[PDB]
């Protein structure tokens, strides 16, 4: 029943004394109880963390990056808020301040003296560097970037810069006998504090620092006049004009704790008390975030508003962003690799089959476009938000999930419609295509109003013409979420693998991986959701009305297949009447919005360049189609695209998921939301707030 305390790490003396008032302070509260381990640097605190002598430590967002990686495996549980001047903040924007009369630009810090925060850190290295990399001559890699920029620098003071062997590194650090360029705050010099006294006492001559900083010195805007802001575009701004003269944005300090077993919950209950209890004003018997002159930033950052959750799918890597990963990658690759990434397209392939397709895209296109994988969708599309992947066709249900994280259309699938197919089709508006449910001939009982406990099949969960359609209409005439008794059993690829709605899945083959949402189960799809109506172990199929025309009719010829006729089936009219499959138009459910490409909108322009050249060469009229690969085309198994479609079309215009999927349909997604959310419907909200 009891639950134990907290071990914070503590780098310093000084830091050891402020998380000893803290525990001190919190037991007089009686709250949740700390304990301080002390190790000399935060990067021996993720030691420390993951070798389970420690439990939690604040890092800075180069720090959080260090301790996601392999070894370690931690992950921010907590984010610090910040001032912003303006709305409070979970980002921050890093800066190079320089005094009034020195005259020198950006691409001119060649040979000056640099203070910075310490080695690894976003606005104190990994920012600056990675901007300054192009004035660096430096090889990559398999150079040490330390020996790279301390050839630049004059002299600088690079807490935790290896000064034995790159001694100008370390050369304007103050701080005893060892206690020069420490990690930590027995070096005068380290930290958004140092890196400005090591500027303001006239030791170097620009300093990478925080947006605030400046602010957090000179209170008085007289001592400020005397500073500047160095731009990216070689002119000098007043320091107060950060959000216009800024390196970058980088994302917010966090406490990082262990993946496995690193007590969350405990951490966080710490800390919801102790801001409640000692964070803005709330006490004087002990302030959090406040510390001492000698040291500052001591165990939290200085007035910091506080402290938010953060939700639990995010890692590192989700929580940093393409943006602040790509740079901070870069600095560990070499200028051809950095430079080849941004040339090809990777896109993400779902589960197994869709790779392999994915494979021959990439040979036969000499490897303009490469690949990623990952069993789900939302896995893809994390890829997409993390940056390794660049693109994945979706389905109008997740082209919504996208854009709630942030990625836009790029191009539309337009299915060979039906006027002029001249080169009508990348300019041709898209149709849409209608969602319809189908029910066997036979089963002449069966209608939309009887289908009450009656067995169903579904492409998948989160999808269009199965679950949003449909379940978004009964949700209305039954009042209730309880979606997975609605129908007696069900197939519903990435439903709970122990509810009804996984119940008449099949897995793949030899029975496994029984309702993964991809194309290893046999059911998933538009052509698995109508397998499952036709080998009867359904009987209700969401789906459009083509589907049933594609694979009835010897059209498709699999052993289930083969022998379906289009005769034997009928569709499900809302006002209860029946129509055979073609009558579809006057018997669907609705009209949804063509599956579309999705990319960060960064990627958008070179992503539809390369598109257009790829579906020139394979496409719906590709010369090298039937060849040497058609990309629109997968014997019925929809592999990337669907088998039908003719072409990546423009989006008339509509540009945004909210106008690409229509007010009703965005709207008719949020209501069933009340039903239910998703892990990444949840985790983009925190991280696009
Ligand atoms: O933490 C740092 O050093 C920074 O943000 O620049
Ligand atoms: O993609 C889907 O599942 C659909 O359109 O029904
Ligand atoms: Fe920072
Ligand atoms: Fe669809």
């Amino acid at each position: 029943a009891p639950r134990k305390s907290v071990r914070w790490c503590t780098i310093s003396p000084a830091e050891a004394a402020k998380c000893a008032k803290f525990q001190r302070n919190m037991k007089k509260v009686r709250g949740p109880s700390v304990s301080c381990i002390r190790k000399t640097s935060s990067f021996e605190c993720i030691q420390a963390i993951a070798a389970n002598k420690a439990d939690a430590v604040t890092l800075d967002g180069g720090l959080v990056y260090e301790a996601g990686l392999h070894p370690y495996k931690l992950r921010p549980v907590a984010a610090e808020v910040y001032q912003t001047r303006g709305k409070p903040q979970t980002r921050y924007y890093a800066v190079a301040v320089v005094k009034k009369g020195s005259g020198f630009q950006l691409n001119q810090l060649q040979g000056v003296k640099s203070c910075h925060t310490g080695l690894g850190r976003s606005a104190g290295w990994n920012i600056p560097i990675g901007t300054l990399r192009p004035y660096l001559n430096w090889t990559g890699p398999p150079e040490p970037l330390q020996k790279a920029v301390a050839n630049f620098f004059s002299a600088s003071c690079v807490p935790c810069a290896d000064g034995k062997q790159y001694p100008n590194l370390c050369r304007l650090c103050a701080g005893t006998e060892a206690d020069k360029c420490a990690c930590s705050s027995q070096e005068p010099y380290f930290g958004y504090s140092g890196a400005f006294k090591c500027l303001e006492n006239g030791a170097g001559d620009v300093a990478f620092v925080k947006d605030s900083t400046v602010f957090e010195n000179l209170p008085d805007e007289a001592e400020r006049d005397k500073y500047e802001l160095l731009c990216p575009d070689n002119t000098r701004k007043p320091v107060d004009a950060f959000k216009e003269c800024h390196l970058a944005r980088v994302p917010s300090h966090a406490v990082v704790a262990r993946s496995v077993d690193g007590r969350e919950d405990l951490i966080w209950k710490l800390l919801h008390r102790a801001q409640e209890e000692f964070g803005r004003n709330k006490s004087s018997a002990f302030q959090l975030f406040g510390s001492t002159p000698g040291e500052q930033d001591l165990l939290f950052k200085d007035s910091a508003l506080g402290f938010v959750r953060i939700p639990s799918q995010i890692d590192s890597g989700l929580y940093l962003g393409a943006n602040y990963l790509t740079a901070t990658q870069n600095l560990r690759e070499t200028a051809a690799e950095v430079a080849a990434r941004r040339e090809r397209v990777v896109w993400c392939a779902v589960g197994p089959e869709e790779e392999r397709k994915c494979k021959q895209w990439s040979d036969v296109s000499n490897r303009k476009v490469a690949c990623a994988s990952a069993s789900t969708t939302e896995e893809c599309i994390a890829l997409v938000l993390k940056g390794e992947a660049d693109a994945l066709n979706l389905d109008g249900g997740f082209i919504y999930v996208a854009g709630k994280c942030g990625l836009v259309p790029v191009l539309a699938e337009n299915q060979k419609s039906q006027n002029s197919n001249a080169p009508d089709c990348v300019h041709r508006p898209p149709e849409g295509y209608l969602a319809v449910a189908v029910v066997r001939k036979s089963d002449a009982d069966l209608t939309w109003n009887s289908l009450s406990g009656k067995k169903s099949c579904h492409t998948g969960v989160g999808r269009t013409a199965a679950w949003n359609i449909p379940m978004g209409l009964l949700f209305n005439q039954t009042g209730s979420c309880k979606f997975d008794k609605f129908f007696s059993q069900s197939c519903a690829p990435g439903a709970d693998p122990q509810s009804s709605l996984c119940a008449l899945c099949v897995g793949n083959n030899e029975n496994e991986n029984k309702c993964m949402p991809n194309s290893e189960e046999r059911y998933y799809g538009y052509t698995g959701a109508f397998r499952c109506l036709a080998e009867k172990a359904g009987d209700v199929a969401f789906v459009k009305d083509v589907t049933v025309l594609q694979n009835t009719d010897g059209k498709n010829s699999e052993p289930w297949a083969k022998d379906l006729k289009q005769e034997d089936f009928e569709l499900l009219c809302l006002d209860g009447t029946r129509k055979p499959v073609a009558e579809a138009e006057s018997c669907h459910l609705a009209r949804a919005p063509n599956h579309a490409v999705v990319s960060q909108s960064d990627r958008a322009q070179h992503l539809k360049k390369v598109l257009f050249l790829q579906q020139d060469q394979f496409g719906g009229n590709g010369p090298d189609c039937p060849g040497k690969f058609c990309l629109f085309k997968s014997e019925t198994k929809n592999l990337l695209f669907n088998d039908n479609t003719e072409c990546l079309a423009e989006l008339q215009g509509k540009t945004t998921y909210e106008q690409y999927l229509g007010s009703e349909y965005v709207t008719s997604i949020t209501n069933l939301r009340r039903c239910s959310s998703s892990p990444l419907l949840e985790a983009c909200a925190f991280l696009r707030a």
